């Protein structure tokens, strides 16, 4: 009997957050910590804008990308500060480019169809600056292997630079149930 009736609007979303009190921000912090001042920073698959709307109330430069459209309505009633666009990665090339930093923290792979994985990865590596990176996070048995993510991160030209096993950088060892990956362009 559910049906769009009964989802919160504005206020109520901004009263639940705040009174849930949960730990959301860990991606958000790490991506913080490795930005300049105002860096221009894409949070590729968005959602509803958790990491996206963060940085943007640290001053950087915010564009968020979903193919949800509900979920982007979400982010650009919560966060005016930061611009927000509905897009499928894997179809639709992204236009901008000079990204600084560039964030996927939804941790969905398991949605992404297995031939739209390099052209999502490809379109990663083109919207990213010459001096960017790509900080990718998820975790074990969530739909995408971490040989082949690695493999086909490595075949659109984002080379690996460090890998984590979590947000606060624990070090991804044998057996890690996590992925927290950074890359540089080319």
């Amino acid at each position: 009997d559910n049906n769009p009736a009964h989802s919160e609007n504005y206020a109520q979303r901004w009263r639940n957050l705040a009174a849930a009190g949960n730990d959301i921000y860990g991606e958000a912090r790490l991506i913080d910590a490795m930005a300049p001042r105002g860096a221009k920073i894409l949070d590729a698959g968005c959602g509803q804008g958790r990491i996206g709307g963060y940085l943007s109330k640290q001053g950087h430069d915010v564009l968020g990308t979903d193919l949800d459209p509900i979920l982007i309505d979400y982010a650009k009633q919560d966060f005016p500060e930061a611009r927000w666009v509905v897009g499928d990665l894997s179809v639709d090339q992204i236009s901008e480019t000079d990204f600084d930093l560039i964030v996927s923290a939804g941790n969905v792979m398991g949605f992404l169809a297995e031939d739209g994985r390099e052209p999502a990865l490809a379109n990663i590596h083109r919207a990213l600056g010459a001096d960017g990176r790509a900080v990718i996070g998820f975790g074990a048995g969530r739909g995408w292997v971490f040989g082949d993510f690695l493999e086909v991160a490595e075949r659109v030209g984002l080379e690996l630079e460090n890998a984590f096993e979590s947000w606060d950088l624990k070090p991804f060892v044998q057996g890690s149930e996590f992925l927290v990956a950074v890359f540089t362009k080319k």
